[PDB]
Formats: C-alpha cells, structure tokens, sequence
DNA sequence: TTTTGCCATGTAATTACCTAA
DNA sequence: ATTAGGTAATTACATGGCAAA
C-alpha cells in the first residue's frame, strides 16, 4: 500500500472530523473518502495513527 | 472439523492458559497436526464462546 | 421403531478494525 | 504505512435434534 501526502483541504477536514469524534463508522468513512478522494484505508490509517500520538 | 482427541487436548490447554504463548501455538500445531493459525483461531473463538456464558 | 427430512444450534473461518510498536 | 496480538460480529456450512409418515 503506498503512502501518500494529504492535501490541505484534505487534512483539514479529516481534523475537522477528528475534532467532534476521533472514531470513525464503516459508513461515515466512506462518505469522507468520496468527498475527498481519498482511500477509505488511507483514512481509516490516518485516524488511527491521530488517536495513538493524541495518547502522548 | 477437529477430531475427539485434538478438542480434548487444546481445551486441556485453554483450561490452563486462555491465552497462546508462541511456543504452546508451536507445540500444539506440531503434536495434533494443525496449522499454527488454526490452533490461533480456536482459541480466539474459544474465549468468545466463553464470554457469552 | 425405522427413516426421512428439515430447521436450529454449533463452530471454523472470514471480515473488520482496535491498540501498540 | 506495516506487523502483530486482541476483540467482536458475521459468514458459511456442518451437524444435532426432533418431528413425523
């Protein structure tokens, strides 16, 4: 899976969304990814990685 | 589908640690003849079973 | 009882995704 | 993002019961 660089509209709405809920339905994902063209993995990564550095 | 003996000897085992250490994941594969991810799998549905006791 | 046959229950495997390194 | 060890829900289908002619 390659890595890839988020646009800033992209990283601002996934901290936007991060804001009010730091998890993620299978449902709410989706929508997301169509909305900004991204890989629903790539999300579902993302949030994951947010959650784990927000621990430290 | 596992048979009468190799149920027998992974419950004696669950009895005794609910949870696989690598080399009881190793050992049980090698002796009843299954896979390492089968003996992993049991276990795991093994302690979901019980949880709904 | 035999024996057919059908559904309910059990369970191995799959899917989905979490934390943590 | 990967790898690993876990839970939880679900799938897929094996099989236990039991009904009944």
């Amino acid at each position: 899976r390659p890595r890839t660089a988020f646009s800033s509209e992209q990283l601002a709405r996934l901290k936007r969304e991060f804001n009010e809920n730091r998890y993620l339905t299978e449902r709410r994902r989706q929508q997301l990814s169509s909305e900004l063209g991204l890989n629903e993995a790539q999300i579902k990564i993302w949030f994951a990685n947010k959650r784990a550095k927000i621990k430290k």
